[PDB]
């Protein structure tokens, strides 16, 4: 096994996969790494396993079609995937916790959003389609374009959202384009 987190790349109290060889920090894996469960396979060993149960998941879908799908537990496991990607990103601490706003000339939006509260959202199944899960998440990075304007910083969020828009089109399978 790995002496560091997957997901922070730092030691500390990590739990060890059964199936491959990441380790993780308790509230680094999404879910939280569970209480019991001997052996234990992580998320990305549970991702793998439905594509190997099915193959054909794997064929281009439109994103239209995805973004309708209910939450039933494989699109759950999908988004919290895909957050757990976002998370894996060092830059992923700027959007974590909740932000505040007072900038000469900015004000802040209408519908602050957090990777924090996406998580925890996720946790209390309150999406009810991956459409819901996806929306905040394009909302945290939207937010961040509008409010710091012409400043450099922008480009966090250009940085960070390619990460979540790439990983949306692996992990969904999204039909690739030109
Ligand atoms: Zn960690
Ligand atoms: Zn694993
Ligand atoms: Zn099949």
């Amino acid at each position: 096994n790995s002496n560091i987190c997957e997901v922070c790349n730092k030691w500390g109290r990590l739990f060890c996969c059964d199936t491959c060889p990441r380790s993780f920090h308790e509230h680094c894996h999404i879910p939280s790494v569970e209480a019991n469960k001997n052996p234990w396979s992580c998320i990305f060993c549970r991702i793998k396993t439905i594509q190997e149960r099915c193959p054909e998941s794997q064929s281009g879908h439109q994103e239209s079609e995805v973004l309708m799908r209910q939450m039933l537990p494989e699109e759950q496991l999908k988004c919290e995937f895909l957050l757990l990607k976002v998370y894996c990103d060092s830059k992923s601490c700027f959007f974590a916790s909740e932000p505040y706003y007072n900038r000469e000339g900015s004000q802040g939006p209408q519908k602050p959003m957090w990777l924090n509260k996406v998580k925890t959202s996720l946790n209390e199944q309150m999406y009810t389609r991956v459409e819901g899960f996806v929306q905040d998440m394009r909302l945290i990075f939207h937010n961040h374009k509008e409010f710091y304007r012409e400043d450099k910083f922008t480009r966090l969020g250009i940085q960070v959202q390619d990460i979540f828009e790439k990983n949306f089109r692996n992990i969904f399978a999204i039909q690739e384009t030109s």
